[PDB]
């Protein structure tokens, strides 16, 4: 029959949840995202000096790489974020500020999230253009690679580009394809987000440039993905829906997409086959 996916933007509420002093400190972020209901404004965090230092440290090292590293699309919207949502090596941006940031700019909106969703739900909540963000910050040990998303990776990562109209559809559409989808089709629907929104390379002018917010997050990823001593394909949905979604450790292949508009087309074409 047909699984249950949400109707309305409030829906996602029904699936959104679903040291030892960082333990109490995580438990703090995820009871904020587990009391979070649609029309709340996301809870505004004093974050500590240590969690604000991480951030510093993350910051400082990305800009230097982003001008030859990141997509243009990424480095258009990146200023408009520093001079209104408040992205400066010494604070850490709001989410509930950027949610209104992009609400603005594509219909885009935040919503916090304690953890790790399924990619069902993590798919349904795009079909609304509401991403699911963490609030919590990377360990200090490692700012340079985390295997789970933190709030750096959402803010650095996927901010910029969700504030682009283009990007904004495309993910979109990832989305609204997966409602209500069978479980094969969700998999491999999910696959082609990770390849292309979380790790996805682009060719501009001739160039690779990156788009993947799990690159754009990672100061060592991001060099290592295009120094280059790693696998890149082109961006086949037929093929890249295959590929093994790797945690824990760098991608063991980036696949490689013309534009933001192809690989919508490329997606378009492939949600027909399936
Ligand atoms: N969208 C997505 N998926 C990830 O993992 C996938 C994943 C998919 C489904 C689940 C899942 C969770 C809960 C229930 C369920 F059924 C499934 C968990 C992880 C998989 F394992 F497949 F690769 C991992 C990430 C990710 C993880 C970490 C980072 C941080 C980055 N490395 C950095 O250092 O900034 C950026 C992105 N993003
Ligand atoms: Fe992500």
């Amino acid at each position: 029959s047909v699984p249950w996916f949400p109707k309305k933007i409030s829906d996602l509420d029904h699936c959104a949840n679903r040291d030892n002093v960082y333990r109490k400190r995580r438990k703090y972020f995820a009871d904020l995202a587990m009391n979070y209901k649609h029309g709340d404004p996301i809870p505004k965090v004093e974050f500590t000096e240590e969690e604000i230092k991480t951030w510093g440290t993350v910051f400082r090292e990305l800009n230097k790489l982003y001008p030859t590293h990141a997509c243009r699309e990424y480095l258009k919207n990146l200023p408009l974020l520093s001079k209104y949502c408040g992205y400066r090596e010494d604070n850490i941006p709001q989410l509930e500020d950027v949610s209104n940031f992009l609400k603005e700019r594509t219909g885009f909106s935040i919503r916090p999230v304690a953890g790790y969703l399924s990619p069902r739900d993590f798919l349904s909540g795009l079909a609304f253009r509401v991403f699911h963000c963490t609030q919590y910050v990377r360990h200090s040990s490692d700012p340079f690679y985390t295997p789970e998303p933190d709030t750096c990776h959402e803010l650095l990562g996927h901010v910029p580009l969700l504030a682009e109209p283009s990007f904004a559809q495309f993910s979109q559409e990832i989305g609204l394809a997966s409602l209500g989808a069978s479980e094969e089709a969700v998999q491999k629907l999910a696959t082609c987000y990770f390849f292309t929104v979380e790790f996805g390379l682009c060719k501009q002018d001739g160039q690779l440039r990156v788009f993947g917010a799990g690159l754009l997050s990672s100061i060592s990823e991001l060099k290592h993905a295009l120094s280059g001593h790693a696998k890149v394909k082109p961006f086949d949905p037929k093929i890249t829906c295959k590929q093994e979604c790797l945690i824990t450790t760098f991608q063991d292949v980036y696949f490689v997409s013309e534009s933001f508009e192809d690989a919508k087309e490329k997606m378009r074409e492939f949600t027909k086959t399936i």
